[PDB]
């Protein structure tokens, strides 16, 4: 990234409601060749969204897990991710190394629906699940752009 | 959360740049009240902020990982998440149940880095480390609003 | 749940053999009254019953463990507290977040009813077993009312 | 344990409201003479309380866990149990064969009274702690007297 | 075991060759009687045997290992030991709380035997194994009487 | 080992009584010739000891465990077994690879005795103990001479 | 091996190029004589090749990792060293004691590259894989002739 | 590298052995700017080193095993690999993401030659260890150039 795009992708990453003139006028740019760079970040997925975040908790997420999936078949391809991505308590999914083959951050209501959740998981992608849960979230979402 | 304070909360995660003019008629009030809902969400921790997300690669971020940590002296209340705060590769920092103590969500340019990083989080907080690579990032940040 | 109901509830915890009598007076109300909200709070499961604790020990228990389950098929519900609550051996049993899916506190004569014990669990509900073993009990059964 | 021991020990399991007129009469004995044996198989600790079973979750509870703790200078007896028995929300507190030296079973308001309690145990006793969460209780309490 | 089995069983214990005459004197019976508790004593396995003990080594047993197995289908009854004790590998085979089923101690020639008789096992019970080498035996087949 | 030594070596595992005269008859060699090759198996360590195989709970030993253990302090020499073999309830110690330093084989009266015994080996040599519990012995002691 | 082999094998291994004219000289034999010992030293496997060390890094090998595979049925031979041959990012295969069956040092492009050989790896031999990713190697190949 | 650096890897990797003349024409340079060039892989670190790969077993290393060790403090930066380096037993060192910090290849000469040299290792490093133990190398050493 030149140096002009670091100032954008700064300025973005430090609020997504920065305006396009701010941006002009802080990267020394005119308004136009700040919204084509702006554009271009975002075709280019530098910048992948702008959605506000939201405490999970104050929507009625009383209880956040991590939950570690692995194949039941591990010798076949299981596509766990996409055939998991409707499924709209998942609010993350990786593949990691180690003893399991991913992990996701999921939300819920509560125990009871956690473990419906946990249910629906295993029958859905054909995985075992194993869920660590969040006792507290000191704070999470800091981007660095260095 | 009435209905109301619902809508904007929606409306705010879908994408954080929506104007208070958006929100007026998409609420279904004026922009002052709107302005003074969101200025209340936000104050009361609701709507958490507004930071752009960046895709952790174009900045240089090649190489993301959960870290689980355990206090090498858990008689003592180890304060590590407080700690750790200011380590800017820390993008999340979670208690949880089970075995660690915290697990946190760290980004650095490479291997080395990522060496690098453990240690001074062990010397920061005074904690064992227990890494887990993430291969591939699927999907994540997806905020359900129920 | 009323102030009321906390008070006969603190009673009945203090020693089940609490009057009806003893209860209207130490709550305020009719014997009548009490008689109604008692019975309210019975069939509300929040009473659940009134049986003396016995020493396990001291009725042919002389081995105790924690047996934490693992249904062989995780992609179908497994129903296996349903498929082993006539099994009466156990003394209780839950689901849990973690490796395992359910914790069963268990009470047998000796080490080699427990090996029975166990496997009439797995070949039951399907399940695999893995079994802690209790040596002492130090205190149990502690119901604290704030 | 004698014949007639068992027949009240069985009763009192059943209900612990059963009256010394109701046990003489169940067990072919005097009243008085019911009266000594009951006294005796109580400071004989076979008979433990008469707590009637109260929900958990109805009083406030609606977090509880499984707490494994593991003293942090083994070299040392520990007497962790008798260090940590005032904390009321720690119901019943078991040694155990395995990696760790004891077992607790724990009851608390939320995820965060949790950690809470979690570090105040681990200060008091020396200990390190791994907590396994329950999400449901399908029975408890149960028991049996062949 | 009264006062004069208990002798009997101490000097067995101490050297498997002590004669009838010896056993007679130390006990202070007749050669008969001794003879008779001793035919005894082992007809109600309380004397097991009388193999000398064999120094592995000598007799080309250079590796000896633990190897916890546990059954592949764990909800059919395995009758593992049953299965394996024909193997002359296998030293001796016990039934295990935890996580595995049972832990044999096994004696091969080499490390690539080790590997042809894990695999044996396997075929032959059904079971995973899992194999903890032994690095040094300190002493071993200490029989405490006391 | 040479063709006599291996019969002799055969025969004296499988039997410790059997005389110098049957063995002489055996090997077809003269009684003192017998003699002196069992006198050197027995001082070159290839014959370790005669004593009679006891069923440990016929003695009291109603449980026996593995015990594994860690030194507290690993960066120096521990030097465990040394300064655990005056402990009889130690029936066997070896070093192995893996998690744990050191396996034993261990027998006690009860669990009360062994939550004893492993403070006892704790704090005698400043280790930390994982405790395996033996539910059933299905068969031990079978020495292999091929 | 013998006096003049224990030359051979010493200097091809301080570093392969050593030429047979400088290996006869250093063994005071002759450059033809010399030169079937060396040919035999590798026929008998004692000298398995020449390559130079290269560097996994600088051809674009940015990702190496540990991975420890066990077959999915562990019943049967599974074949999996020799199943896996043809795979080119497999460095070396060890079959191991303990929980896995064997680990394998891999060599890919990228974390993305190492989930598609995981995936291959699994599929091939039908197995289940558990990766330990290397951050950095400070020294390797070290060949200690004693 | 390049694409003549490509060559000059790849042939070496072939075998180390190839002389600088056989270089030249399969470069389609010359003796004297292809013996330069290889002179700068070499200082590049490209190319690491010559030594022919020795069957540790024909040297008599019997015994060989992954080594993973972990500081005592990971407080502190434990420069174990460099405080270990001088150990000849050690072949290779790599820092690793997972439970322990390091895993080493290690050959030594017996299982007690093993049980001294972890000890070595913990000692000079100050760390604990966990061996897993090779029971056979189907295959190792091979590099792969794209």
């Amino acid at each position: 990234l030149d140096d002009i795009d670091r100032i954008l992708v700064r300025e973005l990453a430090a609020d997504g409601r920065v305006t396009l003139s701010e941006l002009a006028t802080r990267a020394g740019l005119s308004v136009s060749a700040v919204q084509s760079r702006v554009r271009r970040l975002e075709s280019r997925g530098v910048v992948q969204g702008y959605s506000a975040r939201i405490n999970p908790e104050a929507v009625g997420h009383l209880l956040s897990a991590f939950v570690a999936i692995t194949p039941l078949d591990p010798s076949q391809p299981d596509d766990a991710p996409a055939r998991l991505e409707h499924i709209e308590e998942v609010e993350s999914c990786y593949s990691v190394a180690g003893e399991e083959s991913y992990v996701m951050l999921v939300r819920v209501a509560s125990a009871r629906a956690l473990e419906d959740l946990l249910q629906r998981i295993r029958t859905t992608a054909n995985v075992r699940t194993r869920s660590t849960i969040i006792l507290n979230t000191f704070y999470s979402d800091r981007q660095h752009i260095p």
